[PDB]
RNA sequence: UAGAAGAAGUAAAUAUGUUAGGACCCGAAAGAUGGUGAACUAUACUUGAACGGAUUGAAGCCGAAGGAAACUUUGGUGGAAGAUUCACGCAGUGUUAACGUGCAAAUUACUUGUCAUAUUUGAGUAUAGGGGCGAAAGACUCAUCGAACUAUCUAGUAGCUGGUUCCACCUGAAUAUUCCCUUAGGAAGGUCAAAGUAUUAAUAGUAUUGAUUGGUAAAGAUAAUGAUUAGGUGUCAACAUCUUGUCAAACUAUGAAUAAACAAAGAAGAAUUCUCAGUGUUAAAUACACUUCAGGAAUUUAAAUAUAAACAUACUUUGAAUCGGCCAAGUCUGGUAAGCAGGACUGGCGAUGCGGGAUGAACCGAACGUCGAGAUAAAGUGCCAAAAAGAAACAUAACGAGUACCACAAAAGGUAUUCAUUCAUAUUGACAAUAGGACGGUGGGGAAUGUGUAACAACUCACCUAUCGAAUGAAUGAGUCCUGAAAAUGGAUGGCAUUAUAAUUUCUUAACUGAUACUCGACCGUU
RNA sequence: UGAAACUGUCCUUAGUGCAGAUCUUGGUGGUAGUAGCAAAUACUAAGAAGAGGAAAAAAACAUCUUAGAACUGAAGAGGAGA
RNA sequence: UAAUAACCGCAACAGGUCUCCAAGAAGCAAAAUCUUUAGUUAAAUAGAAUAACGCAGGUAAGGGAAGUCGGCAACAUAGCUC
RNA sequence: AAUCCGACUGUUUAAUAAAAACAUAGCAUUCUGAUAAAUCUAAAAGGUUCAUUACAGAAUGUGAUUUCUGCCCAGUGCUCUGAAUGUCAAGGUAAUGAAAUUUACUUAAGCGCGGGUUAACGGCGGGAGUAUAUGACUCUCUUAAGGUAGCCAAAUGCCUCGUCAUCUAAUUAGUGACGCGCAUGAAUGGAUCACCGUGAUUCCCACUGUCCCUAUCUGCAAUCUAGUGAAACCACAGUCAA
RNA sequence: GGCGGCACAUCUGUUACAAGAUAACGCAGGUGUCCAAAGAUGAACUCAAUGAGGACAGAAACCUCAUGUAGAAUAUAAGGG
RNA sequence: GGGGUGUCAGAAAAGUUACCACAGGGAUAACUGGCUUGUGGCAGCCAAGCGCUCAUAGCGACGUUGCUUUUUGAUCCUUCGAUGUCGGCUCUUCCUAUCCAUUUCAAGCAGAAUUGAAAAAAGGUAUGAUUGUUCACCAUUUAAUAGGGAACGUGAGCUGGGUUUAGACCGUCGUGAGACAGGUUAGUUUUACCCUACCGUUUCGGUAGAUUUUCAAAGUAUUUAGAUAGUAGCACAACUCAGUACGAGAGGAACCGUUGUGUCACGCCACUGGAUUAUUCAAUUAUUUGAUCAAAUAGUGUUGAGAAUCUAACACGUGUUGAAAUAAUGGCUGAAAGCCUCUCAAGCCAGAAUUUCGUCUAGAUGAAUACUUUGUCUUUUUCUUGUUACUUUAGUACAAUUGAAAAU
RNA sequence: AGGUAGAUUACCUGACGUUCCCAUCUGUGUGAACAUAAUGGUACUGAUCAGGCUCUAAGCAUCUUUACUUCCGUGUUCGGAUGGGAACGGGUGUAUCCUACUUGAUAUGAACCUACC
RNA sequence: GACCUUAAAGGUCACCA
C-alpha cells in the first residue's frame, strides 16, 4: 500500500531531513549509488553522459532504486561488468510525510507522519552521470533512455565533451596529462600543485 | 507627582454624550400573590334501575349389579362456576378502508372483541393546584396538565430576531493592540466627523551623499555541529592522511536585494573677537563639566544635497460607527488536495457605479455634478457589432485552431509534415531497380544469408560486375499534426459561420472604432 | 364637484412626514361562477290554493286532499316522563 | 320537545344524553328478514348524458401465496342429529 | 403442528402504543399493645385507618400451581437487649483582672469503637503444566464471596448469516441440540406450561384476483346544465438548453 | 458538540519573511522548583580528551611529563555568555 | 510584608431529560448539490520475468502518467420563520467503461467450446427460498440473465418493513434520575380546484404578388399535398445441410432453403372462454295478497342456463419488406520513396441489429376542382350565428421602351 | 639597540630549524629572617659565581593560518512590471541591485609615553 | 484511534444524528 506518485511530485516545504527532531524514518530503497568498475583509472573511461532533470519535483528513492537496476541490468549484459562506472548524484535526504486517516477520526487536528524519502531536484541538475568506453557509448546511451522511463518529469541527456568525471574537455585533459600536471589516484586524479614546502 | 506664583466663576434656556427609570417599538419559556372550578374525567360513599336464549354439567340425592368389608361399576336426578357462547348494549383489534378546508376540533362502514358480580348505569355527596385522584399511561382534574383556569405584580428581563417615516449639499470609515465567566457581547485604543484655536523649535509612506545595524536569499560541506557515496597512501579490518558525490527549519565561516534608525546647521539663521561670573571635578588649576554654547560688548553674516509643502503645519475638546470579513499574488506554513485552514507586504471588494473580458464582488482600463465637441485607455475591426487593408510562414481532409484570470488534460508513441545541426557515400558513376557470378579443399563473394533437398543439389541474400544517371543513407534537436482521449436532459471559440481563413505566430501602413477617464466650452453647487 | 370657514410671513411648541414590523383596525381582489349543495331505499297521477310549469320538452314544480307505491318494523323513525 | 330539528357539542351537526308500555310470521333465540296498530315519504337541490380516475357492493377461465415485510384484503368453514 | 411472554377472569396512555405493561390470588419481609404505628394540619378539649385491637393496623418486594431459592456482613444502609471517658453545642462551675474580655474543668444525642442482618442496596476471579485432541489430575497468584442448581446465539451472544441436524428445489427465517456465556442465572426471582390470549413467531391442509394479467357488472359521484355558492394560497409572474 | 488535549498564566529554538510586530488543536522541548551556599569578595589554579611512562595495577583505581580555543563545568528545558 | 484566587486582572457551584420548553443560528453537525480524489473504480507508458524454446498469443514485477464521481472520506459555500430522511413497487429517459444478438481483426484459433480487441447503445437483459435491507448466498431458466446516472430519479405516486418521539421487556453501565451504531415488541403518512409541463379536446384569426375572360382574386365545400416531428420489429428453436467439413480418435460445425415458437407494437369479435340489472327464461327459501293465476318485498333474495355489448396475459390476423451509401475491417490501381505500400496522397470496390430513400402516424405554409361572385382601390360605420357578394357620400389610376448564355 | 607601561588585538598565532647579548632582560646561587607550600618546584626574600642553553627579541621557508587586491562573475540571488510563453511544474524579456566558496599575486606588523644605551 | 497499567500484553472509552 504506496501513494501515486502525483501525492508527491511538486517541491513543497522547507527541506525535512532525518534528524534528532524527526524520528520513525523508513530505510531509503537506495543503497548503493556507485555501480560498474568504480576502480577504473581515470584515463580508461574518457566519455561522459548525463541524465539531466528539467524539472523542479520531487524524485522519490523508489525511483532511483529502479533505475538503477535497469541502468545495472542492461550495462552488464551489453559492457561486461569492468567496462562501465555509473554514479547516481542525488540521494534522499528529504523526508515526505503522510496524514493516515482511519467517523470516529479527528477531521483536522492532526500532523503527518513520516512516509518516505525523496531528493528535491532542481532545473538543470545533474541526476545520474556514467563514464565508459568507445566501444560502449552507444551501449551507455540506450540503457540511459530506459532509465529515464521509471522517474516522473521531463529528463534530457547530455554527452559531455569533457572527460570521465573530470571538469577538463577532452583536449585539455590530454595534454595537462603529458605534461605531468595530472596524477592518478586508482579512480580519480590529483593536480600536480605548485604550492607548499619544497622536498629534498 | 497636588497647589500658590496681582483671583474666574456663576445662573438660566437649548443641543450632544453618560446614567436611572416601560426608556426607540413589539416579542419569551418562566416566578410570586389572591381567587374560580369534579356540568368533562378519576376515585369513594348514600339511594335507585338493568340479566332474555342456548352449551357444558361440580358437590348433594335415588335405582340396579358386584363385594366379608372397605367400597366399586352402571343409569338417572341436581344445577355450581369471578365456566363457554348469542342478543339489547358497549368498546376500539384490523382494513394502517371512508373522511381528512370532514357528519365529526377523533366521526362513519365492515371485520374483531366483549356483553352481570373486579358487571353497566342515573341523581345526591366527598376530595382542589407542589393539591386532589390514579388496577400506574406522568394518566385525569370542563377541547387547557412533566403542575389547570383566572386576575394583579407586569409595558416582568432579553448580550437574541424583526421594524424604525422629508429633500439637496459636504466630509467619510472598521476586522490591529490590552483586559473581561470573554468567543453572537463590552471598556481602553486605532480609523472618522463636528466644534474651537495657534504665527507656527510646528512638514515628509521620496530619492542622494556619509557613518552604521541585521544574518534572510544565496553559499559551504576535513571551515566548527551534524547527515552521507565511493577512491588513493601509510601503520582485510580498523586508525590516521589526501581527494570525490550529495544535504540541513530547529548547522554555520561568508553574506546580498529589499529594509530599519541617524546626520546634512532652531534656546529659536551662522561665525569670530574681547571681556567674563556661580558651583564642582582637580594635586592646584587660567584645563574641564553644567549653568538661556550663565552673562555682556563689537565685527562679519541668510551659507551649508535634491524634490514637494500657507485652504501648509501643530493641534485641543466632544463624540458616532467598527473590530463575523472576503479576494488577487513572479509569497509562506499544515494537508494528497480543495472555491480547505492559517499568516508577512501591498492593492482591492465590502462601501463601487462606468468601458472591455458573451455572462461574473474582486480580473484589465479607469473611479462618477448636468451637458456639447474632440483626441484616447483596456481591447477590438467577416455578420450579430461601431471599426482594416496589405505581407510571410508553421496549421487546417479534424466538433483542429480561435479574447489572459477561465472554467481542464498527462506520460508515451508515429517511415506524419517543416526547419536546423552532425557524420558517411556524394562520379566519372552512390542509392532504387533489371541481368549474371556469388566459389575449391570444405561433410571446414561470407563454414555461403534465407528459402529449400534426409543432405549435398536448385533458387535466393550480403558481396562483386553489367545496365541505369543525381542526390542518397544515418543520428539528434526545435515547431505543428495524429493516437493517447470514456458519463450520464440537448448545447456551446458567446452564436452564425471560416478553412492559401473570417485560425495561429510575427509584422507594415502619420489606418480605424471607443469609457461617466483626458482636453476645450457652457451651466449648478462646495471651498 | 363641494357650501362655511380659511390662508401667507416671523418667532414658539410638538402626540410632526411611512412601503415593510406573520405590524393594529376597517374595507376589497385573483382563485371563482370554481370545489361543492352525493349516508338515513322513493317517489307518481288527478284536483284545490297561489303571481309563482312556463315550453320549439324549459324532461325537474314547494303546501293540502284523494288514489297508487313504499320505509321505521313494535329493545320503532310509535305513545309518554326525569 | 324529550331528540336523524325544541337538551349539550358555534347549527335543523351521521357525535353524546337516564327511563315506562311492547302484535304476527319463522326460529333455541327480544338474532337477521317481512308485515299489522301508530308514524312518515321529508329529512345539507335537481335534470340530462352513461368518458377517464374514484368510493361502496360483485363475479371470473387455467394455476393456486409464485404477490407481499407479513395470506393485509378477500375467498373458504358455519344450523341440528348420529 | 410447534416456539416466546403473561398463570387465569379483569385494567390501561379520552384524540397515533391494548400489550409481554398494571391488577390479581399465592409467597415473603418490617414496625406497632392502642396515651401505639402510619399520617393530614399554621394551631387546636383538631383529623383519617379506628363503630378498630395482632386471625388487627400500617409500609414494601415478588406475581397461580409444581420443583427450588446457592455462596458473600468487606462497602453503603438498617439495627443492638451493648462499651466508656476518642471526638462533640448552648449551658453550668471556677480563676485573673477595675471591668468587658480571656482561660481552665464538666456536660446529651450524633459519629468513632464492637456485634447482628442480604425474600436490605448489591456482588459472586486470573495464569500455566499434564492421560492423535480434550484435561479428570497438579502447581501458582488473592478475594467479603469467587456465578451454585439450572438455562441459552433466548425479546438476553459483539464476533455472527456461530457449529451440527431438520424443515425447502433453494432458508440472515423457525425448530432440536453444543456452549470459556462481549454482558444468563436463582422472590431485580431460576427452571418448567396444562387450560386461557382482538399478544409476538414459524410451518402444513383448505380456499381464493394477493399474483401470472387483467376483463367485466351495479349504485353514488366526477362530466354538462337551471338555481345557489365558499376556502387554502398569492413580491411580480409563469416555454426550454448551457 | 461530546470524549481526548490546554495552544487559558508562562520560557527556549524553529515556522518567521536579515528593524519592530507577528497565525494555526504548526514542530522539538520546558515552569509552579532548587540554593547559608549553589549569595558577596579576595587569592591560587585550568578543564574534556589524547599520547608516553610507573610493583601488585589489567580496558577502567593512584602518580608524572607533553599536546590540549573549551571539544569540560556552570542546579534545571533550549539558546546565548 | 504574609495568608489567594493555576479559569493565573482573581464567582463560592453536581447530573439527567427518549416528557421537555423559549430566544435565536445555516456564525454550526446529521441529506442532496459544489471544490478535492486520499480511498473506491477504470485506463495507459517502460520492460525483470512467466508463458516447454519465445519480453509483448495471453500476463506483466521494480517504477511511473492519467481519467471518473457509481464507495467512503476532507471542507462547511447554499438551506434551522423546515427542500418530507432508507428500501421496495410503478414508469420514462440518458451514459458506455458491452452481457446477448450484427459486422470484423488476433491466438500457444485443426473442429467444438473459448480468449484478447475494434465499429456499434437502434433492440433485449428473467423467476424464486432467507433478510426491512442496498449488498450477499443459494435453486432454476435463458441468446444474455452487464455495469451506472437523473436532488444517493421517483411519499399532494403507493407502502411504512427499517430507521427516528411518546408505552413495555432483557443484557451491560450508573448510588440515582437515566445511557447504550446493544437486541425485541406496539406506534395518525394531510391539501391540487392555482400557473406551467405532459396527454387529449374546442373556438376565433390567418401568409403577396398572376392578370391569355379558356384569365385573375375572394367566400363556401371536397379531393389532395407533405417543411417538420416520431418511427418497429426483434430473438430463439426444429428439418435439411450432416454424423458431412475438421480430426489419429474422442468428438463435431456453418452459408442458402423450409417450418414454427416467444415477446413487443398495431388491430380485431368469426370460432373458444369470461363478466352479465335484456333483475331475459326457469326454478326456489322467508313474508303478504282468502286459495289458483299473477306478482311484490329481502337496497340485484338466491341458484341453473343465458343472448347483446365489452373483452383475453384465455380467441386470432399483420409487422419475412424493397434500393443506395456507409463505420471498424478486407481489398484494387498507385505514387510519395525507380522497389514496397489499401491512401497521416489523389481515385475506386466489398463490407453492420448502421444511415438515407421507399413504407407507417401527426402535420405548417400550400394546390386543383365545383358553385356564388367581382374585374382600380381601401378606411370608418353597419346587418348576420358568422362570411362573401352587396348599399350610400366622396377621392384616386387610366395601353404601350422593365432585368437571362452556359461551363470552367 | 634594550627595558617598563600600553593602544590595535594573529600582518601579532602555530610547526621547523637559526642570530647576537656590549648595556638591558632572562635564565642563575642561596634559605637567615617577612612569607611559602606535601616539596625553596611555585610564590617570598637575600645575592652576583658562572651562561647566551632556553626565554625574549630579529630574521628563514614555493610552510599551515591570518590580512588587503584581482578574479570568480555581472554567473547565484533580488526590488519593480503584462490580456508575456507553459496543462502543470516552474522558468523569460524590460528598467535595476548584485553576493559567496574557491583560485592567483602580495604582506607576515604599524604605532604612543618614560629611563638607559 | 484515544487514556491507563504491566514486563509486546491487557483494561475502559469509540456517543447525538
Amino acid at each position: 500500500g504506496r501513494r501515486p506518485g502525483r501525492c508527491y511530485r511538486l517541491v513543497r516545504g522547507h527541506p525535512y531531513p532525518k534528524s534528532k527532531y524527526c524520528r520513525g524514518v523508513p530505510d531509503p530503497r537506495i543503497k548503493l549509488f556507485d555501480i560498474g568498475n568504480r576502480s577504473a583509472p581515470c584515463d580508461d573511461f574518457p566519455c561522459c553522459v548525463h541524465i539531466v532533470g528539467l524539472e523542479r519535483e520531487n524524485i522519490s528513492s523508489e525511483a532511483m532504486e529502479a533505475a538503477r537496476i535497469s541502468i545495472n541490468k542492461n550495462m552488464l549484459k551489453y559492457a561486461g561488468k569492468d567496462g562501465f562506472h555509473v554514479r547516481i548524484r542525488i540521494h534522499p535526504f528529504h523526508v515526505l510525510r503522510i496524514n493516515k486517516m482511519l467517523l470516529q477520526t479527528g477531521m483536522r487536528g492532526a500532523w503527518g507522519k513520516s512516509y518516505g524519502s525523496c531528493a528535491r531536484v532542481k532545473v538543470g541538475q545533474v541526476l545520474i552521470s556514467g563514464r565508459c568506453k568507445e566501444q560502449h557509448l552507444p551501449a551507455m546511451i540506450k540503457s540511459f533512455r530506459l532509465a529515464c522511463y521509471k522517474f516522473a518529469g521531463r529528463q534530457k541527456l547530455v554527452i559531455s565533451n569533457k572527460w570521465g568525471f573530470t571538469k577538463y574537455t577532452k583536449e585539455e585533459y590530454q595534454q595537462l596529462k603529458k605534461d605531468g600536471k595530472i596524477i592518478a589516484d586508482g579512480c580519480y586524479f590529483k593536480l600536480a600543485t605548485t604550492k607548499g614546502p619544497l622536498p629534498k
